């Protein structure tokens, strides 16, 4: 780790944990420095609101906290902490697909982008809508990994969490796996599988992925894949509408899904590429995506029973994380390797909220 850097007491209890892993914090940072502290579409103060508004949905205060803060720091005008309704009607428009991108991302829709999109007094371009929900789904991805990480609040560990066999039958599996029209119904099982002060910056502070107002448990529609991808579709429009960010995102989903030490837990010389496709894959399967030429089946034989319920419980309700939780599963791993599953979640549930934004715009354009 940026050990150095870590432990001075110079940055915050977040990227203290992200330095666990130099190979994937260099990419979070140039995003993070271009969205936060860089020169854009959006003014320095409504990106921060922005901010507000997203980690509001998971009810993060260790986020709103520190976007508050810089909110007033680089001159946002201090009425509109008092809640969303003093703030001006164009960031108010954005409620909606904050909420749908934090819980239910799938039920994004042209006509949501046409709302945005509405000539009127203050309207959103399309490269002030890009950035924007760039800044949405980064801090709820962020949500994600400070609960997952149990990341301590930075008043008076950066981690109440961290502390900065059948190791051998996953090893083995894996090794089979290798070595080697049911495939659609495997998906729908996985997918189909059941596992205060904020509240004035969110409409409908309830609304998260389970809908209580049906019976069952949440199913989203299956999306195929293949119809809007990131490498073939989405990275291609935010180039076009955002440049400058759509390098930088591309660069980080790539770092953070091919971040690899080839150990496994005490071991060494492990290609763990099937483990790690498989948590990528079960968090896209969660939010509906289906990948046609994978076998769902390897999720169940790959990923043990806690580490679904931490991993699902991390991407769907952030708040709930408990330390039991995060302890009680890969108890023989070490601790850099769940703050890696985090970051393989975060980035995966990030690519998944924007591609169905993205897909929506593009339908929206057409
Ligand atoms: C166990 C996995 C999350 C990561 C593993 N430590 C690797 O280097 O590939």
């Amino acid at each position: 780790g940026l050990e150095a850097l870590m432990s001075s007491g110079r940055v915050d209890n977040l990227a203290v944990v992200m330095g666990l892993h130099p190979d994937y914090f260099t990419s979070f940072w140039r995003l993070h420095y271009l969205l936060l502290h860089t020169d854009g579409p959006l003014a320095s103060s409504w990106r921060h609101y922005i901010a507000i508004m997203a980690a509001a949905r998971h009810q993060c205060s260790y986020l709103v906290g520190s976007h508050m803060a810089e909110f007033l720091q680089t001159g946002g005008d201090p009425e509109w902490l008092l809640g969303l309704h003093r703030a001006p009607e164009k960031l108010r428009k954005l409620s909606e697909i904050n909420k749908l991108l934090a819980h239910r991302p799938w039920l994004i829709t042209k006509e949501h982008i046409q709302a945005l999109l509405k000539t009127g007094e203050h309207t959103w371009s399309l490269a002030e809508l890009i950035q924007a929900l760039v800044l949405l789904t980064h801090c709820h991805s962020l949500s994600s990994f400070v609960f997952g990480c149990g990341i301590l609040p930075e008043g008076d560990p950066p981690s109440e969490q961290s502390s900065p066999r059948d190791v051998e039958a996953l090893m083995e599996r894996m090794q089979q796996l290798q070595e080697s029209e049911e495939m659609e119904s495997r998906f729908e099982l996985e997918k189909s599988e059941s596992l205060p002060d904020m509240l004035c910056f969110v409409e409908d502070p309830t609304f998260g992925y389970e809908d209580f107002t049906r019976r069952g448990a949440q199913a989203p529609p299956t999306f195929r894949a293949q119809d809007y991808t990131w490498e073939d579709h989405g990275y291609s429009l935010i180039q076009r509408l955002y440049p400058e960010g759509g390098q930088l995102l591309d660069e980080k989903f790539q770092a953070a899904y091919s971040l690899t030490y080839n150990t496994i837990a005490m071991h060494s010389g492990v290609d763990t590429s099937v483990l790690r496709r498989a948590i990528w894959n079960y968090i896209h399967c969660v939010f509906g995506i289906r990948y046609d030429d994978y076998d769902y089946g390897e999720v169940n034989q790959l990923l043990e029973r806690n580490l679904k319920v931490y991993i699902k419980t991390v991407a769907c309700y952030p708040e709930k994380t408990t330390r039991r939780m995060y302890n009680l599963f890969w108890r023989h791993f070490r601790h850099s390797e769940k703050v890696h599953v985090n970051l393989l979640l975060l980035e995966a549930r990030m690519q998944a909220a924007l591609l169905y934004a993205l897909r929506a715009i593009t339908r929206y354009m057409t």
